[PDB]
C-alpha cells in the first residue's frame, strides 16, 4: 500500500467554491478508477511556513507505485487534470509506504 | 480529527541509519505523549520535485491539542537532540476530509 500525496496552492483568482468543486471531482473519481482505492484532502489551519503558499494536501490511496500509472493514464484522470489545468499555481508530490 | 504533516529534508552528512534511528524515536513518542494518537513515516521514492525526501504524519484529535504535543517535555528532548537533523522542512496540520 502506497500513498500519493500532493501539496498545492491554487491561482490567486481561484474562489473556495471553486476550490471545494475540484476536490469532490477529485475524490469521486475514486468510484471510476480501479487503481484508485481512497482519497482525503484538507486545508491548512495553520500557516506555519506562508513564504511558500501552499494551502491544501491531497492523499490518494494505491496498492502500488506501480498501479499510480494506472490512475495517471485513465481517461478519467488524464480529464481531471484537463479541466482544472488553470486551477493550481504549484505542487510537491511525494510517493511512499506508510510505516513505523 | 487533524493530521499534522511534516514534508522534511535531512542535512547531507546525515546518514540513512541516523534517519531510520531518528524516526524510531519519533515513533515512540506515541506513547509518552498523550495528545500524539498516531504516528507514520515514509521516505519519498518519485523524487520528481528535485528537494524533500521524508514525510512524518502525526494524529491529533483536535488543532487544540497539538500544543499540548509540542510543549511536551518528551517532544522538547526530541527536537533538542534531533534538529541538528534536518536542513529544512514543511509543516501542514489539516482536518482529512471527503
Amino acid at each position: 500500500a502506497v500513498k500519493h500525496l500532493i501539496v498545492l496552492k491554487f491561482k490567486d483568482e481561484i474562489t473556495e467554491a471553486q476550490k471545494e468543486e475540484f476536490f469532490k471531482t477529485w475524490v469521486n473519481l475514486v468510484n471510476i478508477i480501479p487503481a484508485m482505492k481512497d482519497v482525503y484532502w484538507g486545508k491548512d489551519v495553520t500557516q506555519k511556513n506562508k513564504e511558500e503558499g501552499y494551502t491544501h494536501i491531497v492523499e490518494v490511496t494505491f496498492e502500488s507505485v506501480e498501479t499510480i500509472q494506472d490512475y495517471i493514464i485513465h481517461p478519467a484522470h488524464v480529464g481531471f487534470g484537463d479541466v482544472y489545468r488553470s486551477f493550481w499555481e504549484k505542487l510537491l508530490i511525494f510517493d511512499y509506504t506508510p510505516r513505523k
